[PDB]
């Protein structure tokens, strides 16, 4: 049990009285009254410490990544990773780390929707016996800007404007187009978000990076510059948009309801962690600065090693104590790794720590449940708000003859210290400048937009062309443009359609044809169905929900979890038409008999609203799931146009049907359904 | 300009070099490093002041109505009233005072969508002569509960499960319903909750309550008991559920952009305050008591009276210096007005306070210009985080011979001070129990029930039905129709249909047949439709953006707002295909030529999604919205199955649909189209 070291903090108030924060039994369901129909008193001090625990329950949000939700695990290591890192979490075969992990959107407060187009958050701390790490990931391997005090400029012009605080959890808007085309380094994470990146099927159906090359730091002081990739064990998949607009609105909880229902069904996510290695010498070797995290590493140069694997399965019991209040920060690292000089790394160092302060009013945050390593603290810090210990050592300072020289130093060689790559120097003036070799801006956007197949090319395109009309400002639209044109004169001029402008002549300077592997998400099935959603679309009248039944049970042998609907909730029915939506399954299958709800009487029932059968598998065909229909229930898919033929659509026998289906939501999404520019 | 007296705080950067917040012109746009490609410098003051400014943005949210927007204007008094109470900011015809307002939802957090369904908030600030005066009220007359001490009872059962955090702002679950069925007070204000109180056209369409009957005191210290309302001069509107659902996703930010937009558009929106008098001798007189806020006071016993008129007229200039930080209290008290043992409003005077130093972080909150009074602040409080003042008077203490008695005490008599309505009296024993006269939890939700139109009543229950299928707990269930069928047998059948439940057994103990007037949204018309939006569908082939154009001038000229759609933004195209959806207009009209992009060629496209056009003329249609065609056009309703003369159906000439639409959007809501049930029976 990953919860294990929590147990201890757990509270539990079945069968007790009631009480207040400083023991005592009480009631606290009327207020103490002078007189029947009285005022209440002062001397109320149920009330009262009752009402301030309330008064007082929110803290702030996180500044970014306010949107999130996370789960427990176990980091098993595949090897004993000595010979590239001293870091006591990869040190033997087997050994097993607790983990914490949270996923997240960026720029939406608490609340927002989970399917809002975002960059998304991937952290995971490992509990680790020589203390806790963070790796304080994304799900895309690049970010917008390469020197960490150009935050603020990023973060204030993508969230809402800040006189009337519209639009949430969105960029389309002018501030966010502006910044985007005035900081031309935020092209290529911009290119990741508008792609199936920024609109993931779930947390589980995401990749992750630390994006920053770091160092693995080996006992002698051997250094290897690394990415750290998570590689998810259950594919890559992707909304679409006008799915995820839908969906934002039908359950603003979709990616933390799966997440939650995955690990309670038994159905706990794996990544395999992984890492690209190269040498000190490599770091301005490909074309680009490894210290510039506005580029990936392509793995033709660099292959992925695994070292581990890391699954998620305990869910958190208080959302607040545990999800909430965690506190990552890439300043949690350990004796083995070491940071480099990538100006956005380095300045998150201190942004970590500080912010905190903020969230959490107080220096003594790292004692929280959450937060507390599992290896031991032993430090001279003392005091501070909320202060949780009670510290035995009297002589609080070092160096010390009082206390005998204890808590003591810790180095390279002595104690397992932590300690900086010896061999990094520092040469040159005192600046305030970055680096020519940062200087491109176009060359790998345009290497992720070739790495696309056409149909994933066109959301690309279609999101920058969703995007960028809402912009209203003129002069943005033709700056983005002049921008866009840089990368791809092509996706210049099919972008520029939509905006009613003409796009620039080409512009050859940064132009090439190169591809590179593993940035994909519509190029490859998934490896497995496990978890994926079908919903049953059936009807109370006549013999469809005994057969809806038989469906259901076939399905959930292959590891599916099934939705029966119809009109009410008769027995075997899992939701009704009224709260049904497409956006809430993975695949859509009319069982037979139901045909009589897309048409005729039977359509018609105030038991939901007009033409909401017919809706759902509309919406299911068109956002490209796959959809069937058994027996006479093709009557259903004829109603609305679709024919049998069609890629991802199945009709025939039961039998038929549930192969069609689980064979088709391998492929997940049919992209046959949408139309390419031309 | 209600906001004149922010604007000595007003910072204005344009033009001026960049600084730090202690001054000095800076770059901060490249952090220091040791060398080319170097570590950054911890001596780099520059970027850590700037990040740490960023990392300390955020506060926290509200504990409820965290979700909210609101706007200045201005109050005028349209009387003296000081025959009922020794308010200042109502005691001369004309007086003008400025106000602030903000309104919310209850349960999600920020972030979270307008368009939920839930309770809104409703909170005006007065900044009288004699302090700030709040109204802290919700756009539904009753609350919940009866004491404030089962406020944080409530709450978490509404707010999402605290396993999980699930669900974002909705009453759609187990917890909920559970709440509501074992504390049946609660189901008056659920059904207001259900109907469309709970899924408003916007701000501007709401009415408002204080709740709580408050007193009003003249200045010989006699009272009346008092309930304020606030009364829409742009009418009651609601959207329906199917349509707030997809509006969430589409547009999480419908309200605050529709308020926003009203006020720079030069359509401030008003609202006439209005009140209920009654004798203190009549408390208890009309089928109920008064201190009890589950219960409201029907206008047949007590008719409105009007007292003035609000408009908002200036909105923000910034959101979070404003509207996030504004602190409302009804303890934010004054002269002329007094409190009840209402037991509900008795606890909110101490939580609003104490919830302050959460929010702030300090007890210096009044200090800030949003906070502030414009009558002046004199008294013997000092230091506290923040304090923004330098205190002249050495000898801050009462009573003093060295202040010379100042700052000097204020009462009944002496300096218009603030004085509790001196006939109010205690007796009885101290008690944790509430009056056996707040016994009756079913009479008025019934009455509200009654109160409603037929296809309005079908809206509560389908409402019902759609939550409480979301309940996974069997027994919360039947509690929950147990609880209903006390209310209304009728109403736990129908509902009782949705959850597959037998249906109940008359229990008549409070069933009765009473109608009361001014609950109902559906029952009339909308006075005004200035602002109300018209969405055009077009096409860029043809000769239709241009008859396009034309039917926009005209619609623009009766006050509305109009969008022209099409595939691309072509000269005169406001919004593509692709960015448009229905959620987001109050009308939607097929321009002539349109029709193109209703069937074959012309409705595939890679500029948007496949059904577009189609699918927002459905959805316009379906939610009710009054629909048109030009011309030729009229083969897109044709195309989604709608006849060309049903009711809030418009096709003909341009003339013709612009009269039709502009008819059809005072009706706003065409009810035919929604089925009740029995209607389907064979
Ligand atoms: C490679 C670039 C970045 C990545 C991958 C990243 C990732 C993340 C993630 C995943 C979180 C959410 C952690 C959680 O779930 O609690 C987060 C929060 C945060 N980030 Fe970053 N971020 C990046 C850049 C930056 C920069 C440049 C700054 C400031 C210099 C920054 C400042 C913050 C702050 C202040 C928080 C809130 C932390 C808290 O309240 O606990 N981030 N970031
Ligand atoms: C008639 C019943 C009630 C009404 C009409 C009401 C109305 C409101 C409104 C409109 C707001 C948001 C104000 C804004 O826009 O900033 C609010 C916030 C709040 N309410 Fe109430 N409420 C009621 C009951 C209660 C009760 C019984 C309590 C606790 C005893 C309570 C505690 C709070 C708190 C702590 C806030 C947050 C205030 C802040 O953070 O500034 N409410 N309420």
């Amino acid at each position: 049990d990953a919860r294990q070291r929590l147990k201890e903090v757990e509270v539990d108030d079945n069968g007790q009285f009631m009480t207040t924060d400083f023991g005592g039994n009480i009631e606290e369901q009327f207020s103490l009254k002078a007189g029947g129909r009285g005022s209440t008193l002062l001397e109320d001090f149920i009330f009262r410490q009752k009402l301030q625990h309330f008064d007082h329950e929110r803290i702030p949000e996180r500044v970014v990544h306010a949107r999130g939700a996370g789960a427990h695990g176990i980091f098993t290591s595949y090897g004993d990773w000595s010979n590239i890192t001293a870091a006591s979490f990869l040190g033997a075969k087997d050994k097993q780390t607790p983990v914490f992990v949270r996923f997240s959107t960026v720029a939406g407060s608490r609340g927002s929707a989970d399917t809002a187009r975002d960059v998304h958050g991937f952290a995971t701390r490992f509990y680790t016996d020589e203390g806790n790490f963070d790796i304080v990931g994304n799900n895309i391997p690049v970010f917008f800007i390469q020197d960490a005090i150009r935050f603020p400029d990023l973060i204030h012009s993508v969230k809402p404007s800040p006189d009337n605080e519209v639009p949430q959890a969105a960029t389309a808007h002018d501030s966010a187009w502006d910044f985007f085309s005035s900081q031309p380094s935020a092209l290529h994470t911009l290119f990741w978000a508008m792609s199936g990146n920024g609109i993931p099927r779930s947390y589980r159906h995401m990749d992750g990076f630390g994006i920053h090359t770091f160092r693995l730091v080996t006992e002698d002081g051997k250094s290897k510059l690394v990415k750290w990739h998570w590689k998810t064990k259950q594919g890559k998949a992707a909304l679409v948009w006008e799915e995820a607009q839908v969906l934002a609105g039908k359950n603003a909880d979709f990616h933390r309801q799966d997440l939650w229902d995955a690990i309670e069904s038994g159905n706990a996510p794996s990544w395999e962690l992984a890492v690209q290695l190269i040498d000190e010498d490599k770091a301005q070797a490909y074309g680009f600065d490894l210290l510039d995290p506005t580029k990936f590493l392509p793995e033709e140069f660099a292959p992925l090693q695994v070292l581990g694997e890391m699954t998620l399965n305990r869910n958190p019991m208080n959302y607040f104590a545990e999800t909430e209040q965690i506190s990552f920060q890439p300043g949690h690292i350990v004796r083995g790794v070491d940071f480099t000089e990538d100006p956005l790394l380095q300045g998150r160092l201190y942004s970590y720590l500080d912010t905190q302060l903020n969230r959490h009013r107080g220096p003594n945050f790292e004692q929280l449940p959450i937060n507390r390593p599992v290896s031991g603290v032993h430090n001279n810090h003392r005091d501070g708000q909320g202060q949780a210990w009670i510290h035995k050592n009297i002589h609080h300072y070092s160096p010390s003859y009082l206390n005998k020289g204890y808590p003591a130093q810790a180095n390279q060689t002595v104690g397992r210290g932590f300690f900086t790559t010896p061999g990094r120097t520092a040469s040159g003036v005192l600046n305030r400048e970055l680096s020519a070799t940062f200087d491109d801006h176009y060359t790998q956007p345009r290497l992720f937009f070739n790495s696309l197949t056409p149909v994933e090319q066109q959301f690309v395109i279609n999101a920058i062309r969703f995007e960028a009309s809402h912009v209203t400002n003129e002069q943005v639209k033709k700056n983005v443009l002049e921008q866009l044109n840089k990368i791809s004169n092509d996706v210049a001029k099919r972008v520029a359609v939509a905006l009613g402008l003409e796009a620039p002549q080409p512009d050859p300077t940064y132009y090439h044809n190169n591809v590179t592997r593993g940035v994909s998400i519509f190029n490859e099935s998934l490896p497995t169905i496990a978890t994926l959603r079908v919903g049953v679309l059936s009807t109370t009248k006549g013999g469809s929900l005994d057969k809806a039944k038989a469906l259901k049970e076939q399905l959930e042998k292959d590891g599916l979890k099934v939705t029966v609907i119809a009109e009410y909730l008769a027995s075997g029915v899992d939701q009704t038409y009224s709260a049904a939506d497409a956006t809430a399954f993975d695949a859509v299958v009319v069982a037979e008999g139901a045909e009589r709800v897309f048409s005729g009487k039977g359509a018609m029932s105030p038991l939901f609203p007009a033409g909401r059968p017919s809706q759902i598998l509309t919406d299911g065909y068109r956002w490209g799931k796959p959809v069937a229909a058994v027996g006479s229930a093709k009557k259903a898919l004829q109603s609305i146009g679709v024919e049998e033929k069609e890629a991802g659509v199945y009709a025939g026998a039961q039998d038929e049907v549930i192969k069609g289906v689980e064979e088709g939501l391998k492929v997940f999404k049919f992209l046959e359904r949408f139309a390419v520019d031309g």
